[PDB]
């Protein structure tokens, strides 16, 4: 369905905004 | 539901934006 | 309901957007 | 509506993409 | 619409998303 | 339909992210 396919994307999203919230983290030293 | 669902991932959007948000008020 | 949760949830997308906008700012002032 | 509130989020987080946009064009 | 509305106010968010990359890419 | 129309915004916003997202890996090397 087009509904999941939406949460699809979005979950994608989440893990790139997961992946920049560890390299702000991780360039805090 | 795929709307809770929906819902769900812009919950742990909004939770990784928090933590970006902080990383740049710690920096 | 479920489309009012995902409003909510745009709201506080939104807000940390707004945390971050102001950071940039800051770095730049 | 709902659907209506979505769209006005949406706006408001376009709003604050193009601020931080703004903010990094901004450092040089 | 307002699902077309959506969709619109989403376009303007990877038009923001795509203006931060460019700075960004002026940086790195 | 709208709702395609929907997911696939959503999917050029991932695209952008995942790019901001290496760009801030290069910074972090
Ligand atoms: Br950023």
């Amino acid at each position: 369905g087009e509904l999941k396919a939406i949460a699809q994307e979005l979950k994608a999203i989440a893990k790139e905004l997961k992946a920049i919230a560890w390299e702000h983290k991780a360039i805090a030293q």
